[PDB]
């Protein structure tokens, strides 16, 4: 039995760019259109034309922590997401909206690999449990039939952090903490071999068309070539000065693509290792690369990092650097650059209860009132530290909510364990009632009436509107999960009107809500 906790997310109705790192990309050539996976747990559509002002196509928010994985199939019909609120995504693509939500995995979902011919996909993460799946019966899902047979992989003692298939998807292979490669048949599910070689976590794994051969990037700073054939490490090439977890091959299986850790992107002939081209040095970690495949030799190289900028570097003129050539990058400049957003790095909860002061990757220091889900102020450049001392109250309120910081944006959570914990006065949570005042209010109380404002069951029935005091932003996102993990309904404060939405909050909101929400059994203060 899991406990379930109300959480949401302090930021604006639309958030145009990326507020925390990137973890999958993947681009769709035929419309020139790129899809960046964020941390911030928001799938956005970018256009790739390279002349334009402004890039920003659609985002797609359906997902309440970090987007791990995105697949696009069926010619870029279709996009299967990945995320560590425990669940798999099916999305239009080409229209940019949610279909379907598979709620298979009970832990974060890491990886996703696809068999571009044969339209199949699976999914791993920290379940230990690899499932496939088939795109066409996926896209024929959400209605009065959302019947799924769930086809499993076994074997993984450890974690899974990395997932490949070969183009005709005969061969499928996963990397885990457990430093070995599993390998198995995606069509009959069979155990395969367990390749051992590996020191560390593999980040990145890589097949050929036929799945003959396998490409595999540790953090152990090494791509390690592997014979499914010869069943063992045919070579192990030493690239970057650390952690390598991004991968990219050509069509020839010849030259490989590679970045981690070291923030340095190299092209390596895996044929002549002496031939190793420095592509360029980004300003943050390198997380996942994606590939221009519009011409052979690639022509560019789509970049994600820790950063929220997504970049494009042009591969043009490796081969007349390659006949010629301290080591001196091929680009020093993206071709193309996505703008990112900031991200708020550090935070720090006042002494009232209520406000959050806040730093980001910009520096800009911001006021925040937590109570009214809301900024309040936007402070600048200022001194962080000795913000905090100047901003010092002389209160105690007991801790009512937690605070995380995983998408770069403020996200609150509120537990039955202490939810109503904060008495505070009228007058003193700046809540003036002349003159019949100063009554006693609960934060958590008030706070979870504002949040389920627009649900109709909170009005009146009778059983024989707010909370009087704030309302929050509307476009708030509301979402409902397990303490232990699966993320269980997300909707925004202003859709909890509508009769479907009604209906869902009906089955996941918990009874420690239903009491102040519906019930209104406001807790007894002593
Ligand atoms: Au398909
Ligand atoms: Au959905
Ligand atoms: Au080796
Ligand atoms: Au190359
Ligand atoms: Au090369
Ligand atoms: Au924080
Ligand atoms: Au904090």
């Amino acid at each position: 039995r899991r406990k379930v906790q109300v959480s949401y997310v302090i930021r604006d109705e639309v958030e145009k760019y990326n507020r925390n790192g990137v973890n999958a990309l993947q681009l769709d050539p035929a419309l020139n259109r790129l899809f960046t996976a964020g941390r911030d747990s928001i799938i956005r559509i970018w256009s790739v034309n390279q002349h334009k002002q402004d890039p920003y196509i659609a985002s797609m928010e359906h997902h309440t922590d970090w987007v791990n994985d995105i697949v696009l199939c069926c010619n870029g019909k279709t996009l299967i997401s990945a995320s560590s609120d425990t669940t798999v995504k099916v999305w239009n693509a080409h229209k940019g909206f949610c279909m379907s939500t598979l709620r298979t995995h009970k832990d974060y979902v890491k990886a996703l690999a696809y068999a571009k011919d044969k339209e199949l996909v699976a999914s791993a993460g920290l379940d230990r449990q690899i499932f496939l799946w088939d795109v066409n019966t996926l896209t024929a899902l959400t209605a009065s039939n959302n019947t799924v047979t769930t086809s499993s992989l076994s074997g993984n003692k450890d974690s899974i952090y990395s997932l490949a298939m070969n183009q005709l998807g005969t061969i499928i292979v996963s990397g885990s903490t457990e430093k070995v490669l599993r390998v198995w048949d995606p069509r009959t599910c069979a155990k395969l071999m367990k390749l051992k070689g590996h020191t560390d976590n593999v980040k990145a794994l890589l097949l050929n068309r036929d799945g003959t051969q396998c490409l595999s990037g540790s953090s152990d700073g090494t791509i390690r070539l592997w014979s499914l054939g010869q069943q063992r490490c045919i070579a192990t090439y030493r690239v970057h000065d650390e952690g390598v977890w991004a991968l990219q091959v050509n069509d020839a299986f010849t030259h490989v693509y590679s970045g981690g850790r070291d923030r340095k992107i190299y092209c390596t002939d895996l044929r002549n290792p002496d031939i190793r081209v420095l592509i360029c040095e980004e300003k943050a970690p390198v997380l996942k690369m994606e590939l221009d495949r519009s011409a052979d030799p690639p022509p560019a190289i789509w970049v994600a990092t820790t950063k929220s900028t997504v970049n494009k570097w042009t591969l043009k003129g490796i081969h007349n650097f390659r006949a010629s050539g301290p080591i001196t990058p091929l680009c020093t400049q993206p071709d193309q650059v996505i703008k990112g957003g900031a991200s708020i790095i550090q935070c720090h909860i006042l002494n009232d209860k209520r406000h959050i002061l806040t730093k980001d990757t910009n520096n800009n220091v911001a006021y925040w009132d937590v109570l009214k889900a809301c900024k309040v102020e936007d402070l600048g450049k200022v001194d962080f530290e000795d913000e905090i001392k100047k901003r010092f109250k002389m209160v105690y309120v007991p801790n009512w909510f937690s605070v995380d910081l995983k998408t770069g944006m403020l996200t609150i959570t509120l537990d039955e364990s202490d939810c109503f914990a904060a008495w505070v006065s009228a007058k003193d949570a700046g809540f003036s009632s002349p003159d019949g005042s100063d009554p006693k209010l609960n934060l958590g109380g008030l706070l979870l009436q504002a949040l389920l404002e627009y649900w109709p069951r909170t009005h009146v029935n009778p059983m024989d509107k707010g909370n009087g005091y704030f309302q929050v932003p509307p476009h708030t996102p509301v979402i409902f999960g397990e303490a232990g993990g699966r993320t269980l309904f997300r909707l925004l404060c202003r859709d909890s009107g509508g009769e479907t939405e009604s209906m869902l909050l009906n089955e996941t909101v918990p009874q420690w809500v239903i009491d102040i929400t519906v019930d209104k059994n406001m807790p007894k203060f002593n």
